[PDB]
């Protein structure tokens, strides 16, 4: 089997990206924000404190003819951000851009914390990590593509987010069409749970390569490139008036500016991040500070390949009996 499933930008700045997920019978559709950083599938549910849903659109298990009450489990998660929510399981079937698990654990929200709520856009999220990571107690779930791997064409799903425009992802198959070049694969590490590999370097701008180890996560679900203090000090150098604000949170730079591109090793293939990609815009509405794409990793605890440097990118997330990584320019 295979699925293919649209991924939009909630907003015009790529902040996120939403997938409409069918869940139940008949289906429910809610619109999902797919993580390859964590491993719950979760939704805003007709059993969320009501104060606490703000325009989402909401799954009733009561009203899903397969849904079955996974009796004693609950679970209770905490994004690197500061976001949380937790609530009780059900199973039900999961339909993706046309490929279908049945007894699919969907996690339904009892509480959301106030940047869920907050969100009108997102209705929950869909973990693509590794399963270890799953919240739910006292027994552990499965994600959605575990679950899914055995009947998939290939044990693989395929991540191509889009500048300001809509992408796709892809369950059991490599679109040849979507990329141009060559895949390359590199290695990944599952130690923490994460799609977690190691870059082989850096450029800014037209700048020579640096040639340099940097571990990091593949995490669709994070906005911006988060990367060691050097590297993102030596990006924000080359664009004149930039500077790290304690009081904004990260480097900002000038409205007016024109940024350099930054390309990041993948084996010997370097995939090119263009400029405009690391703009996220005013820093509060009508200034002419912007806040840029690319930020340090140092308090965090480790480097983040999101939003912003996977767009770049079709992105292989091969879940064989050793996972890889691959990346081929688009």
């Amino acid at each position: 089997s295979t699925g293919s499933a649209t991924t939009t930008p909630i907003d015009s700045l790529d902040d996120a990206y939403i997938t409409p997920v069918q869940i139940g019978t008949p289906a429910q559709t809610l619109n999902l924000d797919f993580d390859t950083g964590s491993s719950d599938l979760w939704v805003f549910s007709s059993e969320t404190t009501a104060s606490e849903v703000d325009g989402q659109t909401i799954y009733t298990p009561s009203k899903s003819t397969t849904a079955k009450l996974l009796s004693g489990a609950t679970w209770s998660i905490s994004y690197g951000d500061g976001s949380s929510s937790s609530g009780d399981v059900y199973t039900d079937t999961v339909s993706v851009g046309g490929l279908t698990v049945t007894g699919q654990a969907v996690e339904s929200a009892k509480k959301v914390s106030s940047s869920f709520t907050e969100d009108s856009t997102i209705d929950g999220l869909l973990g693509l990590a590794f399963s270890t990571l799953n919240t739910v107690s006292p027994t552990q779930q499965k994600t959605f593509f575990d679950n899914a791997k055995a009947s998939l064409d290939s044990p693989v799903f395929t991540a191509d987010l889009g500048y300001h425009a809509p992408g796709t992802y892809n369950f059991g198959f490599i679109d040849t069409t979507a990329y141009t070049g060559s895949i390359t694969y590199t290695a990944v590490s599952t130690k923490q749970g994460f799609w977690e590999w190691t870059s082989t370097g850096y450029a800014v701008g037209s700048g020579t390569f640096k040639s340099t180890s940097i571990d990091g996560i593949a995490d669709t679900g994070t906005t911006l490139l988060y990367l060691p203090a050097t590297v993102v000090s030596a990006y924000w150098a080359q664009v004149s008036g930039a500077k790290s604000s304690s009081s904004v949170g990260g480097y900002v730079f000038p409205c007016s500016a024109t940024l350099p591109s930054f390309t990041f090793g993948v084996g010997s293939a370097r995939i090119v991040i263009p400029g405009d990609y690391i703009d996220f815009g005013p820093i509060s509405t009508g200034s002419s500070s912007c806040f840029g794409g690319i930020q340090s990793s140092a308090g965090i605890g480790i480097n983040i390949f999101g939003d912003v440097a996977l767009k770049a990118a079709f992105v292989v997330f091969n879940g064989a009996t050793t996972p890889t990584l691959g990346f081929a320019s688009k």
